């Protein structure tokens, strides 16, 4: 459940701070983390 609370709190560390040229190379790039991200909840599903 953490895990997504820490990849929320950097997701807003990005915008509460900097204001880069763009959104859409930054959102979707923040999405393939997820992915990653997602794969160790999976990881984690398969240890129980």
């Amino acid at each position: 459940q953490e895990l997504q609370q820490i990849h929320q709190y950097i997701m807003a560390l990005r915008e509460e701070y900097f204001d880069p040229s763009i959104v859409g190379w930054t959102v979707k790039y923040y999405e393939l983390e997820e992915k990653i991200v997602s794969l160790i909840k999976n990881l984690l599903v398969a240890l129980k």
